């Protein structure tokens, strides 16, 4: 009987997998946009109202607010540094 | 605005997430229910050997390294266990 | 007779200006393309080629070759530091 | 291209520019007869300053400061000057 689930389970991590991958791709374009902007990739604001919108949404679904803030504070920091990788890589082309 | 636009793309996506995250801890659930008929212990930590080679894998497809894949869903797995535990001391 | 010449003169100059403005305004064009492609804002070889084609041009009208080279120094110089203007801005910006 | 269709902009104007620096010539040639028999001399430092003050006005509109514009013209002046004078050395 475990076989059956583990089967959904495996489905629903490529699910999850795809949706990391285009959240990802949404960083990068994030990162464009503030180049254009001159805006710098770190926003601590966005961050903190982010947050507290998927804490109270998650509380919906009986998610805990430190499993959600453990799990989207890998999350941020992946987009965080992935969009630093391309203001690097910018800065050490114009300059 | 560029930067708005994007972002509501964004908030959109991390809901889908939760939705998902909440998902796969009733099958943790359901999976914790036979475990405990089949008197199977919770943590397999062969299954999740495979389980996570197999998301590195298709993940690199979607350029998503390694160690991010690994990072994330040790924790993914780790509340999952917890979860299951916890059924099992409610019996 | 003289203050016929020097109404020409005048008009002229005010041409030149204008040019000189117009000029100026496609630098900043210029750089703003620069920091999408990513490339830095000098380009040598860039100058020494419109130079090349500036004092052959030149020549038709009789005009020198150290004259137009004095002359466009300047006005390279001056689209140089307008276009850094922007890129520190920028990169203040950004960073 | 984006770079390339700046710099067919750029290449145009600077032909443009050319053209008026030797009519520009011209003019100071014509000026060079003038005061040939009006037999007046070559520099004239009072008409070069109201020249520059009204340039650099008229420069601020199109937001060129004056710096750029006194530092361009009086080269432009400066070969004004060596052209009349040659032009006075021949006769
Ligand atoms: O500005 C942004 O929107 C992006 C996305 C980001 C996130 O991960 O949600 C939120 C805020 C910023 O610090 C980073 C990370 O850039
Ligand atoms: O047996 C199982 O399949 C479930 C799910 C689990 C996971 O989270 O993927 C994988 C293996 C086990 O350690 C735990 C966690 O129970
Ligand atoms: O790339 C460019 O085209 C612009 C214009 C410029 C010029 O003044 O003509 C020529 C080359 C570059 O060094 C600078 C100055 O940027
Ligand atoms: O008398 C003149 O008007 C001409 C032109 C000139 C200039 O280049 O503008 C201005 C004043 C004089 O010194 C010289 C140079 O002769």
């Amino acid at each position: 009987p475990l076989l059956a689930l583990r089967e959904k389970i495996s489905a629903l991590d490529e699910k999850l997998l795809a949706l990391l991958a285009e959240r990802r791709e949404l960083a990068v374009e994030v990162g464009k946009a503030k180049l254009l902007s001159h805006r710098p990739v770190r926003d601590i604001d966005r961050e903190r109202d982010l947050l507290e919108r998927l804490i109270t949404l998650g509380k919906a679904h009986h998610l805990d607010a430190h499993y959600i803030t453990r799990l989207f504070q890998l999350i941020i920091e992946d987009s965080v540094l992935t969009q630093q990788a391309l203001l690097q890589q910018h800065l050490n082309k114009i300059n």
